[PDB]
């Protein structure tokens, strides 16, 4: 029993005095610099091992992939999921749900021509919607989120929602509110002190109501799908999972049952909406602070693609600049700064430390995206980070916004395709005008915590 070094905690409050709830990333970088790249923290009463920089994250999550593939505690969410659903499960449950969720999303077209066509189909509606604003200043938040969510929604529910469906707008707010809550100083405090904070009035109460709203909605859709299920012709992710529950009814230890379906579906609908939506939203702001970057992306679209032919995922090979920009938006944007919490599944020897079974591990993916050894200017927006001196696309080992190892984001293929298609389709059609000159636009985050949330803004879409 020999743990990574770390600051001496106080009872219950843990390392609270050294952890500034407003910028947790800075606090943890300060502690790493003091104690070393691998260190122990007390997040309220919870003992956690933290990993800082590429080497430390990669050594754990890759070199010891099997030991570090457990899912740790996440207080904003555990009260609801309770260890069910793909994203929140462990061991055997995680393997089954993951394997099926992957096979099933491939079956509806993910990673092939079919999802490409669904994204092109949905982008079309966004085009119509944005033209329909006639260059007025709009908050792009829900314009983007409607379109993004409709891709995953098609797959998981069988049909897109209408843009004017008021229940659809509601659900989107639920996702937006609860996602942002994990970025706030209150979200951070909650992670430390949930056993008290759950019973107190506060922004946490609204996050709970939204997460509950999302669950009740998925439950209601699953009930409807049961009542009308055709077991030889599945219309969606829900049907396929239902069909698989039928087939596993004889196995009293199956992971395939209603709770795991509701929770996994919740995971896909939520994960499939908010991250891509937020990445787009941050990217637009970044591109209006950098019109010379927007311009070069424009000339690349104009040259490889055209003013009208709709982007296909193949075009990216011939567009290293746009690809560098997109990746740079993901690296700069640092959507999930701690990823999702991990834990060791067995007693584990890591460097010269011993991590007993169940030890919680926070991979600092943000410390990797901003690791100075991999990025010439880690703290600037610089597409040159993903370009060689020939102007060709250059991959980086520190490019980890989807995490790495056994639990890596299996939405990765889908996200990359959406980001490329949606950036390129939108920018084909419109240039972005800010009601502010490039130099007064603040690209620093509104909230940084378990998510990175861009500042509110408005913008004009001006047609080409
Ligand atoms: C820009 C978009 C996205 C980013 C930045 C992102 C990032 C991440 C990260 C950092 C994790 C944690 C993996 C770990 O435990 O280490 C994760 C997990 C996960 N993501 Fe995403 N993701 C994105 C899009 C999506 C999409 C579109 C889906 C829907 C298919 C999705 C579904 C999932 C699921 C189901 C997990 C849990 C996997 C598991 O527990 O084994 N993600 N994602
Ligand atoms: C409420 N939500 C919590 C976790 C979602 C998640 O794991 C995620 C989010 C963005 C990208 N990939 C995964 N899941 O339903
Ligand atoms: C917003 N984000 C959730 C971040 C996961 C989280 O809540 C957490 C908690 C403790 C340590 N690491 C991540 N996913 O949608």
């Amino acid at each position: 029993g020999k743990l990574p070094p770390g600051p001496t905690p106080l009872p219950f409050i843990g390392n609270y005095l050294q952890l500034n709830t407003e910028q947790m990333y800075n606090s943890l970088m300060k502690i790493s610099e003091r104690y070393g790249p691998v260190f122990t923290i007390h997040l309220g009463p919870r003992r956690v091992v933290v990993l800082c920089g590429h080497d430390a994250v990669k050594e754990a999550l890759v070199d010891q992939a099997e030991e570090f593939s457990g899912r740790g505690e996440q207080a904003t969410f555990d009260w609801l999921f309770k260890g069910y659903g793909v994203a929140f499960s462990n061991g055997e449950r995680a393997k089954q749900l993951r394997r099926f969720s992957i096979a099933t999303l491939r079956g509806f077209g993910v990673g092939k021509r079919g999802i490409e066509e669904r994204i092109q189909e949905e982008a079309g509606f966004l085009i119509d919607a944005l033209r329909g604003t006639h260059g007025a200043n709009i908050d792009p938040t829900f314009f983007l989120s409607r379109t993004v969510s409709n891709v995953i929604s098609s797959i998981v529910f069988g049909d897109r929602f209408d843009y004017e469906d008021k229940e659809f707008l509601s659900l989107l707010r639920m996702m937006l509110g609860s996602f942002q809550f994990t970025a706030t100083s209150t979200g951070q405090l909650y992670e430390m002190f949930s056993s008290v904070m759950k019973h107190l009035p506060g922004p946490q109460q609204q996050a709970f109501k939204e997460l509950q709203g999302l669950e009740d909605f998925i439950a209601k859709k699953v009930e409807h799908n049961q009542r009308t299920l055709d077991p030889n012709s599945p219309r969606d992710f829900i049907d396929s999972f239902l069909i698989r529950m039928q087939e596993e009814e004889k196995n009293p230890n199956t992971e395939f049952y209603l709770k795991n379906l509701v929770m996994t579906t919740l995971n896909l609908f939520f994960a499939g909406t908010e991250t891509v939506s937020t990445t787009l939203r941050y990217g637009f702001l970044l591109l209006m602070k950098h019109p010379e970057v927007e311009a070069k992306v424009h000339e690349e679209i104009d040259r490889v693609i055209g003013k009208n032919r709709q982007p296909k995922f193949e075009d990216r090979a011939k567009m290293p600049y746009t690809e560098a920009v997109i990746h740079e938006i993901q690296r700069f944007g640092d959507m999930l700064p701690m990823g999702l919490a991990h834990r060791v599944n067995k007693d584990t020897k890591f460097r010269d430390f011993f991590l007993p079974k169940g030890t919680e591990v926070f991979p600092m993916l943000g410390s990797v995206l901003r690791d100075p050894r991999f990025f010439s200017n880690p703290r600037d927006f610089n597409p040159q980070h993903f370009l060689d001196k020939k102007g060709q696309f250059k991959k980086s080992d520190a490019f980890v916004p989807f995490s790495i190892g056994k639990r890596y984001c299996f939405g990765e293929g889908l996200a990359r395709m959406e980001l490329f298609l949606f950036f390129t389709t939108i920018m084909q059609n419109f240039r972005f005008k800010s009601p502010q000159s490039p130099k007064d636009i603040d690209v620093s985050p509104k909230h940084v915590g378990f998510a990175t949330i861009p500042r509110n803004y408005t913008m004009s879409f001006l047609p080409r």
